[PDB]
């Protein structure tokens, strides 16, 4: 049946639609069966239908996005904004209240407002991609490199909103974000920061402004519609040098991140965010699960031994970029050497030294960590057919003992419901968040219910040990959101509180990060 | 007349204190006029008395503060937390609306709750000062060092509350928070980021949890009583060099500012914040004003000859600090000297090379920028008699021709007012925090009103040039939140829409950052 948003009516429904198409345009409203299965969740989770949109809207100004914004208090439709709608592994662009109309920012509010090269930051559209302010930066022969994620057909903006990360220094997102246009649930615009200040030319030079800093409010929120955003840029360095450490066991996790604390929590040796890979995320990266196994259940240890051995990586493999002057890189290398040096079986690589396929994923960090985008990684949905994965992502302290706690977890699970665990840690100065990426079919009911069944175990199981999520998927934000209920979940109740107060009609996101309002709560959907 | 929160009686007062003393005890809560004239703003502003408490109420867990609380919504009486109250500058203790209670925190809330060495961070309650927590770093060998502000007598929570800044390279303090525990405007009781998960280990490790971040929302802010702070701490380098240089000329202001930012931009050579201090500053740390000039008017030109003369130092007096192995700061000196080297008549000395009153200032900005803390910049407050000071601190670009335009903006004001302009430009990447302290008799009741309306036509001018304040006083808050109001005051509405919602009483600190609750909006308080 055609999808409607919860309480209205086909005829209601019908009204809206032909008002959203006079502030857009005929052609910016998408509402049929066809032109919306373009907007399901690429990667979906649950043998069940869910996360369905009602329409899609695109927007060309925040003058149109208010203007839609109003229409939908008026009608009572709900409204799911994205960037690109790139959020694959959380979703993708589908809402997570099915019935949501989307808001596509992205389509056509796609420009690059100012980068400045003097100040070192760029202002931004939410349209621009990774590769769309790669492309200026490379015209105008910048000296400033950007930060992405692994893909870079995603959203400097979207990925910013969502605390997504990268992987230079300056790849916490959020932490360079600087200034903000957002409207909110009402069809207001507000600026923060320094942009509230006419005038100001400092809008990306000085985060808080004056009062209460709200940024991070509209962040994995529901809270409005952003239009603009500022973001640092880092100045290219002079030179750079990227480097593989394999570790030949699974058990050499615990010794790896105990050694790597030390030369990171300094911002050296380690001046990048390490990443450490296990050979399923490594192998899915260049290879099909059928070159090494193609019985049922979990691949054997002799099928995993013979990844090890045709790739010529580890179970574990670290992988980490250098920067400054060549005497600077060297003086590093030499202590990152030295240190991981005493896992026996360690062996190190240098992006100079290896041009094999098992050095491929090498090869992609090296651009990444130097802000050059690369799609390389869409080949690790190639590792079964019909390929998706869900990111099931908890923090662990910079500790092995906790790594592999975690890690034997996850791998306890996903063997008893038969998925492949891929793990990437992403390390922080402080910190570490464990992405396990859980690849599979996406075509098969029981795959995608084993998926969903799987990781409600494993969000709770975490959640009893001690570890949260920092981020994850529209079919899991409600049990995500319960296992932060210290004080009898007053963090929940305090957010409710804030969405009721800014958003009276419901219109905005209902249901992300947990967060319903008032005419939703305790519907089950 | 006794000091009544407003709309209450003398009767329902003293009904609710003896509610306050049951929570407390007796000797915790103070209300005789003697008891609160300690409380009263240090370096008052404007000629009539304003800013004055009802009460202090002095908390000894977060479960009494609740109780508190409960007890003021009960009744209607505002209350105004604070850590230690050293807010001195922009208020002291002293609440924004004359009649509420002081919450002070820190008198018995001040247990080092952990200092952990193997991540690096601190849990805190309010009333550690920077210097208790340096004691516990020295009693216990730690190898982590403290990021503090001029005057060690404040709060490590306090200050990071009020958006602070220090002189090392974590001198963001909020950038460095990380997890807090805040009592919110009815009672309830919350944790922020991982602290949100019941045993959680990462409270300190990861700020941002799941869903939307709000740490920012309780800094210059009314929402809240925070209980517990979270701080990350800094490793101390094996070696550390400050030095200074001075610039002979007034108008080397330009050139200073635009040689200085390539090198701060990139946190290399310049590793530490600099400041640049104007000759009154460093004048006023080691002398009085009568040592130069005896007059009621501005200093003569000959006047400030003479001190640059005896005191060896420049009109500019730029300070830093570099850390690491000897080596590194060999390189960074070298480089610094060869930029700032073209400014004619400008001279280098590192804190090894003066013994001279002049070099007082390096020697303690050399402890400060080594997470030394200080009081010797207390004697600023001697350069008058009863000496107190206000801050302006509007933000400025990195810029040599923006700086010069503030510079000049502020100093002719000053000069129509008869007060002395003390300049420090505190440089982060980015930006500068353009601090003008103005350092008046307190005692004389018409220099206090020349501060208030010097300061009134400052926030006025700065506003309409697009300069814009990150801090203020309590006496400024309403005329600096009214700069802010790009799009027909939207910040301000957003702010007052968030405030209602979570203190639909009105009790937390009114008018904080010109942010009144409802029953108060639209009165001349
Ligand atoms: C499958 C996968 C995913 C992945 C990855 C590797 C693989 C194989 N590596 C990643 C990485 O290195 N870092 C990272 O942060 N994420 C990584 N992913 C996950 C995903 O691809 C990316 O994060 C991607 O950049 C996110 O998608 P996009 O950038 O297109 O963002 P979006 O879908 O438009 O928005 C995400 C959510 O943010 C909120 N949002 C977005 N725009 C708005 C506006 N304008 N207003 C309000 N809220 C907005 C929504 O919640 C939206 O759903
Ligand atoms: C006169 C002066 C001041 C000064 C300075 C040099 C001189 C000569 N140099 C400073 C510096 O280098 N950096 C800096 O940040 N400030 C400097 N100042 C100003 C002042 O001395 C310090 O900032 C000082 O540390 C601040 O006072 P304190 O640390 O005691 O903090 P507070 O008065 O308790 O709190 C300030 C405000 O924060 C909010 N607050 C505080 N505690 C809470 C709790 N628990 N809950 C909710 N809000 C709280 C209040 O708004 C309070 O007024
Ligand atoms: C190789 C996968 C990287 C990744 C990093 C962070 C994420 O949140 C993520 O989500 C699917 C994926
Ligand atoms: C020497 C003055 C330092 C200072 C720094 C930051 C401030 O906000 C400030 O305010 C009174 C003072």
């Amino acid at each position: 049946t055609r999808t409607l948003p919860p309480g209205v009516s086909d005829e209601r429904f019908d009204a809206a639609l032909q008002r959203f198409r006079d502030v857009v345009g005929d052609k910016w409203v998408l509402s049929t069966a066809d032109e919306l299965e373009a907007f399901r969740d690429p990667y979906p989770v649950g043998a069940a239908e869910a996360n369905l949109p009602s329409a899609v809207v695109s927007p060309e100004s925040t003058e149109q996005v208010q203007d839609i914004v109003r229409i939908a208090n008026e009608y009572g439709i709900p409204l799911s904004p994205v960037s690109t709608g790139k959020n694959n592994g959380y979703g993708g662009a589908a809402p997570r209240l099915s019935g949501s109309v989307i808001v596509k920012t992205g389509e056509r509010m796609n420009r690059i407002l100012e980068v400045n090269e003097k100040y070192g930051y760029a202002l931004l559209e939410p349209g621009v991609t990774y590769f769309d302010l790669y492309e200026y930066l490379q015209s105008h022969d910048s000296g400033l490199m950007l930060d992405c994620p692994d893909l870079g057909w995603g959203s400097v903006v979207g990925n910013t909103l969502d605390r997504g990360v990268g992987y230079t220094p300056y790849g916490d997102h959020f932490m360079w974000q600087t200034g903000l246009e957002v409207v909110l649930p009402q069809g207001e615009v507000m600026r923060t920061g320094m942009g509230a200040l006419p005038g100001s030319d400092a809008w990306q030079l000085f985060p808080y402004g004056f009062g209460p800093f709200p940024d991070g409010m509209f962040t994995q929120s529901n809270l409005g519609i952003v239009t603009k955003m500022g973001i640092a840029l880092m100045q290219r360095p002079p030179a750079s040098q990227s480097f593989l450490i394999t570790f030949d066991k699974e058990e050499d996790l615990e010794q790896i991140v105990d050694i790597m604390l030390p030369l990171r929590i300094n911002m050296a040796p380690l001046q990048n965010v390490p990443v450490l890979r296990n050979i399923f995320m490594d192998a899915a990266a260049v290879s099909k699960r059928t070159e090494w196994f193609d019985g049922d259940g979990p691949m054997p240890a002799e099928a995993i031994e013979r990844m090890k051995k045709d790739l010529d990586l580890g179970f574990w493999n670290f992988y980490g970029t250098l920067y400054g002057p060549p005497p600077l890189i060297e003086m590093y290398y030499g202590m990152i050497k030295e240190a991981f040096g005493k896992i026996p079986g360690a062996r190190f690589f240098t992006h100079e030294e290896r041009d094999d396929r098992g050095g491929h994923v090498l090869q992609d960090r090296h651009k990444i960590n130097n802000g050059i985008p690369s799609l390389d990684e869409l080949q690790l949905l190639d590792w079964v057919p019909n390929g998706g994965h869900i990111g099931f992502s908890p923090v662990s302290a910079p500790d092995g003992r906790e790594a592999m706690k975690q890690f034997e977890m996850v791998r306890n699970r996903a063997n008893e419901y038969n998925k492949d665990y891929a793990a990437q840690f992403i390390i922080g100065l402080r910190e570490m968040h464990h992405v396990c990426l859980f690849i599979y079919d996406t075509a098969i009911p029981e795959a995608r219910e084993e998926i969903l069944q799987m990781t409600k175990v494993l969000v709770r199981e975490a959640a009893e040990a001690g570890y949260g999520e920092y981020r994850t998927h529209n079919a899991l934000m409600d049990d995500v959101m319960a296992t932060f209920n210290w004080g009898d979940g007053a963090l929940l109740k305090f957010h409710e509180k804030i969405k009721d107060a800014l958003d009276p009609n419901g219109i905005i996101a209902p249901g992300k990060s947990g967060i319903w309002s008032q005419r939703f709560r305790g519907q089950n959907l």
